[PDB]
């Protein structure tokens, strides 16, 4: 166990040498936030309800109950068997119960929406941008090839567009409204066992209710509650942390966004809540993979200064990218 | 179980034939000594938790009550269940329940801005630094076939600018914040946990409070104190042995550095707390990858010892690099 | 179970048709008796802790403890508990409690430099190498096409330095001298656990301190001394055996070393502590994968024997190689 | 875990489909004889420790000690760990406890040699046969080619050579001496293990030592005697049966071996204790990748019947092989 | 569990989509009959013995003994490990404990000679097969060219040979023999072990023989006896039924094959206890490979007919194969 | 747990991304409702007999016995381990106790006769095909070339050939009887088995024979009967089920096939219990591979409606396909 240990967390690379994205293929059809908040908050409360099980502070059984010393240890198994039935039928008691069960279906239902988007959203617009990168592409080489209008007008009528924005915008109301929901049970939970974690079980039920060598009442103990309360403490604190990300996220008409054609607007042969918008946002984001924007780019930056030099020669100077 | 340890530490290969980065792909976004500092400070904490709990130092529970004699096994285990929950609700106490959560806690807040500059700076930087090679590279062919203007001013322009540098020096001052604050938790735990390891819980409570028959108190020891504290101190020891690094890290003015295109000066054609000293860091870090950087590095080091020979004829003898 | 093993010591091959370096590629970066050495020093301390506590050789718990007939079972396991826990804090006991993590911490120790010499040594050496193979390379092909100064001056640039050799001998010493500080230790524990293995824990403590039905005093016996010293001694004699090979590997000056360059003198075109004889060495030790090497090596043995035939017909018959 | 076992047994393929060396690859630098008995020698003590503790053979703990009726399930736990634990200081008892580590350290000392021989000559044995090959075939397309002294000279320097031979010779002798010494080792074992495996444990030392209640002996039977000894019979007497093996492997002189340059003489321009029988015996185990050479083998395999027809027409028939 | 079996035995693909033998590589070196013999005679015990110890019909331990009302649970777990150590050496009962070793050792008897002849025959018999079969491409592509005499020498030169089927022979001989004493001891255990399952163990030996407080004698009962017969008589019955299928395979000289060279006499260029009949029958079964016979073979199933058509037209109609 | 359930059913793909036959390989040499029984009726007794056994429906033992108060634990155990040895020598009993082992015989003996079909006809049948549809192939091509005798000859002399069809029927046969033989065991447990499930050990034999404190018979329940009952019931069902598609399956004069050589008879070039038929079959269901025969089949779903337009037009306008 200890050189188990020792291997898989000094002699295995760990953080040093595993790459992450070495040679990332495909495309990038999330952003870096949303994909950040959207792994955030669909793996926090996986990671809480593994770790409110871990061996490591579990000591016994999910409830402790006090039985009689005349009882033997069946039936003492069995008072512990009935209490932890009954604590469902009996509020307290089977949100306790039943902690992890709602930790999972937030977590479910975070997840629902990404999924969502990747099913019903993620092509098109794969295609789209694969289809803009190569036209962009196509149209450097020939001016470039010339020097020694298709996707103007496609965004143009992506202009008047609204079902991507519309969907982007659902998927965002969608995560947050969850969030939300997740933070309001949160603050419950908290609040309503603050107060105590023992409760009486009755066992004198059925054949032995008239039996008078049972004891009429039996007190149990939860024994997970702390824990429990802590970890949902942190995972209200992270919901809260990550609630002006999702604003943010879906702000749209207000985010600081550069056009991509502005750089390209140099070539001759190139002349706010919005499906134009969003379609920019994530070309600049997936912009990585362009190269004769990276010389674009390059020429903006350098122009930027103040240079006084003229651009003809520059771009007389580059030849075909690829 | 011992055949299988033989078959794992002997005659599987374990540090003479596993290649670590065999023909390495992609780019170094990441210094040597950053990527080394971090790699220590987020698994030196899992080390520690995996080692707290191995079977070959744990012997029974985490607490260990001595319930009277009369108590049969069920009220015993109800004893041990009760004071391991009202360890947390009573300092001390709750802190040796949680430290391995606490140890989590730092590994993963000190994880999280490398995972940050991983998703915000690497991949702008990863292009900029191909980009960079690539045109160093095509500049160095067509002067080798010349002999038989672009990334000069870019890095001018990058000389004035500072968003790559300001976000290095968040990210190490959030390193250096939380290793300190890690620092001064371990101290806290040590000074707090030399005292003594027993404790007493009251079992009197509920509907068997006004019972005579248990024990007013129930004496109970903690058992992993010591190897808790041990293994405090050992993180504590190696967080300190860190606590240079990082300031050597972000002491990027008076790092010792040298230009990379000092070698590249010799070619015709070409001609302190700042972006483009981070960017020249990260291209030295990075240039093992060039080839002509290497014939030029070559060149330079035959030219330090002060030999009387004409660079023209090397050079052209000299040919394209790829 | 049984045809598990069957399968997997038997019809599965084991040491028939495992092919531990087919096609090996990259370069050779350590030497192989300092591999070796590195990779015996690492594996055997993981080795003999795994041993330690393989369920072949453990027949119950860490410690054995000999309760009163009167104390029940958890009575019994919590003064097991309390023992273990005071074995700590009582210079033999905390020892044996914790000779696992100090032979983990040896072998961290001794794997340390040779992560060292990989992260900061490896990358340079390797691009250094793989520069002058490849220039060697080409020379020889031109020569070829000749007969139908770069490397030498590099290499006298190389001559003046002392960067390399320094570390290898920072990278020895440590070694060195963690070998020396675990063969002492191991020495001393040895020494101190021939005596006896038994030890009297005091239970007496907190609010039953002064309860009189106690035992004022409860022997215990450690059950793994015995497999531990034996464990022990065996890493001390390997750790004694090894010592020698350390010596050999740092003593560069007074090294059986062939220079490489001597068969290549045959080719017109070309013509102790120190950086030179390093590197010399790791090529020496990397010349398999050059194929020229091969061709001006068999010139060599061929004309070492005394054969009165010319070169320059035997130079002429070859061709290029690649 | 019966559809298990029918999957992995019936359904998955396990000796029909599954391919050993299909289109094998690199160089064969072992015989294979020698490869078998080393992989023997080296798994047998393997399987037999894994049969040994297997759980189909295996009933309780390793001993078994007749607790007086007085004693508690915790007292009775303690005398039988006391009597493992002196069952090492009390010879026969020691080898009982230490025998699967004895026969670990056989089967380790047992790889040792053939570890050592691939790390110290297998690089330089398989470039010279690739050198050998390539020169081979490179002649006999020449030959072919002109019909429509290198390797010759290279052999007589290797005749007078030794150092792969010794270092052959050194590593049969290092493998017959071990397993000579495994063979006596088990045979003591046999013979002193033979009498009887009841032991007495005392268990009056310490503070207890002076109490009357205690019994002044306990009697303790060894469970895996029997099993032990059949297991230790059958690696005795395996070994024995390989012993002669390892005579006749290093048997060089005698060796029946074919010279492969026999059939290449037949090509104009081709014209005992030793390393030029050691390669040669190598190159004829490893020459099945040759195709030229299986040319010539099938021409001299037709010449030596007695046909009466001419060569030279068979020879200018075959074209470039490679 | 129920979801996992789900998962594995209906939504993962089981017999519909698994692909055993797509693209073939290599050569078959081994018959199907052959292969499939040994295939069911090695992996019949381990399938039995794995069956003998499955979870689904092991109740208890290997044997159950009935200690006296008076001892402790210690002393009767005493008298189990001491009566089931003594049933080793007390016939029946050492079968009874050993049988799983027993079938260990037959399957492992029957998987040596296939091992055997993988290493000492498969080489020589695949190069053999690759060189005819690529002769026989060669000269049907030479004939097919000039349309628009080494394999026929060589096969009459391996016609006076007789080490493969010497090796094939002994090979069949040695599975015969192991396969006959397998089934004469299963007949043996069967005949044994229909009497009954108990035997009394005598646990008066030692310091406490001359107490009087033990029984004189302790009944046990052997509890897997009757899964064990069963296992046994199924594989008597299965070596049984596969004894008539190694007879047919080493009959050799009555075997039905046909030439494989009969289609290959069409072309002009062409013209009983052996290492012909062997080759030939491995060409046989390995022919599946080769295109140009699969055209020969199918203008020999043409004229096998009876039709009156000119095959000079039809081996014209054909061209290069590959 | 919890989040291992939700990571491997929610978030990994489960059938929403997993591609079966993504660009499927080789050849289909059974048939698919062939291979879907097989599977079926391979699959369901492993199923079966993994769900007998499951844990959440197994609460303890195999079986339960009602031993006297006085016994302690080892002998009562001792009681149910001779009761569950006796429950096979004693039909009802034998048969409850080895239910799984006959559901697995029966598993392995449906799927025998798939594996000897795979083994000695799927090569040749195989082979037959891949040489026809390359045949096919390559008479489309030059038909086209054209445009601008052997397949025919070959079926011909096929239609006198019987062995396929032969070993085709003697395989379903073989799978129907095994079915058949299943259903009736079936029917003869589930009547045998309701009765009821309650059986009584006599455990006074051997040395406690005489003894009177025993009592003369114990009562033993098997737990699982009811269970059993109900897979057995299941897998009748659907053995009944499948039964007719057997029926169906070697119906191959009455089967609705389509010639696919009727398209085929477009080209000018081209002009009931037997071998042809079968081998038709296997061509029409392999014949998704085949491109030209996309071609001709759309050519003759065209023409079928009545258009009245020339075929010699769309050939033409057809080229070569590969």
């Amino acid at each position: 166990a200890i050189a188990h240990i020792a291997t898989e967390y000094v002699f295995s690379d760990f953080l040093l040498k595993d790459p992450p994205e070495s040679k990332y293929k495909g495309l990038r059809l999330e952003l870096a936030v949303d994909k950040l908040v959207s792994c955030i908050a669909v793996g926090l409360p996986l990671l809480l309800i593994s770790l409110a099980f871990a061996q490591e502070i579990t000591l016994g059984s999910q409830i402790s109950c006090f039985a009689p010393t005349s009882f033997s240890w069946r039936q003492a198994a069995y008072v512990d068997s009935f209490c932890w039935a009954a604590v469902q039928q009996k509020v307290p008691l089977w949100l306790h119960k039943f902690f992890p069960y709602i930790l999972l279906l937030v977590a479910v239902l975070l997840y629902l929406p990404n999924l969502f988007w990747r099913f019903t959203a993620a092509p098109h617009l794969s295609s789209d941008l694969k289809f803009v990168m190569e036209e962009l592409d196509k149209c450097y080489n020939r001016d470039i090839k010339d020097i020694k209008p298709i996707v103007e007008q496609y965004l143009k009528t992506k202009n008047n567009s609204y079902g991507l924005i519309i969907k982007y915008l659902i998927c965002r109301v969608v995560t947050l409204i969850i969030v939300f929901t997740a933070c309001i049970y949160l603050g419950y939970y908290i609040s309503l066992f603050s107060l105590t974690d023992e409760f009486t079980c009755n066992i004198r039920t059925g054949i032995l209710r008239n039996d008078t060598a049972l004891p009429p009442l039996v007190q149990c103990k939860l024994i997970a509650v702390g824990v429990f309360r802590l970890l949902s403490y942190i995972n209200l604190i992270i919901y809260v942390l990550i609630m002006p990300f999702i604003i943010y996220a879906m702000l749209v008409p207000f985010r600081k966004t550069a056009n991509v054609l502005k750089v390209y607007e140099v070539l001759p042969t190139f002349s706010t809540y919005d499906d134009h918008s969003l379609f920019l946002l994530f070309l600049e984001e997936n912009v990585s993979e362009l190269k004769s924007y990276k010389f674009l780019k390059v020429l903006e930056n350098i122009k930027n200064t103040g240079e006084n030099f003229d651009t003809i020669q520059y771009l007389t100077s580059l030849g075909t990218v690829k």
